[PDB]
């Protein structure tokens, strides 16, 4: 829409108050003009036709409970955009400030969220398994990281390349959560998962086996479900990334942690410089060792830690 950029205020899914960038033109719209070619948030009105209508509001105050998921989708897309710009020098998901679009209130009782290849889509959850999925910043950044992956490595969505594609989304979703300092942890989806049960989450990076995912290559899932285990075998990579960052001993192999920041730099370089559409886990190891070598030298601690972590999860 064409209009005057301004700032409105509302409440997100968890009840927290925040300011959001809106646009005025008779109505106030959820259209943020301050980031690249814009962040736009739509109302899909409980149906599955996308994108729905650009969210319009009469007074610029988004305190209605129907507004909550739109406030968070819009706000957390700007945080994700900031993270990639300030930390990785990347402008939006294509690297040229492409507009970011999200629709909320997709379908009824929908327990998922996804990047559909052109925009973000968020269900409201059924109220028991999930509450509105855009209340989770690691959920938002995870799915928006899929758009970065599609424009750079192009990892196909299955078998080991899809498990890498998932793990890269859990890694950057966690890093964005740490960057916003929103209660950060190494678990995924905990702010919006089962509101009646405290302390759980969809998946864990520090201990994937807590929810039944594999944490070593010898435990990988080899059947055909979940497109060959894309959401299951990502635990193996998630556990390696966690070790590289924080250190620990796993199946007897000791890894010295090198921190979150280096973790982000190594995996972003591996993603944008060395991974291809069909990379498998052994080629991710080679890509991460080359990246660490490029950045810190072949005899650095950082390279040694990337190798130990992959050894500890059994990836050669
Ligand atoms: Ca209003
Ligand atoms: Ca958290
Ligand atoms: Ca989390
Ligand atoms: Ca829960
Ligand atoms: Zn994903």
């Amino acid at each position: 829409i064409t209009g005057t950029s301004t700032v409105g205020v509302g409440r997100g899914v968890l009840g927290d108050q925040k300011n959001i960038n809106t646009t005025y033109s008779t109505y106030y719209y959820l259209q943020d003009n301050t980031r690249g070619d814009g962040i736009f948030t739509y109302d899909a009105k409980y149906r599955t036709t996308l994108p729905g209508s650009l969210w319009a509001d009469a007074d610029n105050q988004f305190f209605a409970s129907y507004d909550a998921p739109a406030v968070d989708a819009h706000y957390y897309a700007g945080v994700t955009y900031d993270y990639y710009k300030n930390v990785h020098n990347r402008l939006s998901y294509d690297g040229n400030n492409a507009a970011i679009r999200s629709s909320v209130h997709y379908s009824q009782g929908y327990n998922n969220a996804f990047w559909n290849g052109s925009e973000m889509v968020y269900g409201d959850g059924d109220g028991q398994t999930f509450i509105p999925l855009s209340g989770g910043i690691d959920v938002v950044a995870h799915e928006l990281t899929h758009a970065v992956t599609d424009y750079t490595a192009g990892l196909i969505y299955q078998n080991e390349s899809g498990a890498i594609n998932e793990a890269i989304s859990d890694i950057f979703g966690t890093l964005v959560e740490f960057y916003a300092n929103k209660n950060p942890d190494w678990e995924i989806g905990e702010d919006v998962y089962t509101p009646g049960i405290s302390g759980d989450s969809l998946r864990s990076m520090s201990d994937p086996a807590k929810y039944g995912d594999p944490d070593h290559y010898s435990k990988r899932y080899t059947g055909t479900q979940d497109n060959g285990g894309v959401h299951i075998n990502s635990g193996i990579i998630n556990k390696a990334a966690y070790l590289i960052s924080q250190g620990g001993t796993h199946y007897g192999v000791s890894v010295v942690g090198i921190g979150r920041d280096k973790l982000g730099k190594i995996f972003y370089r591996a993603l944008t410089q060395y991974l291809t559409p069909t990379s498998n886990f052994s080629q991710l190891r080679a890509a991460a060792v080359q990246s660490a070598t490029d950045l810190y030298g072949s005899t650095s601690q950082e390279v040694a830690s990337v190798k130990q972590a992959f050894d500890a999860v059994g990836v050669k």
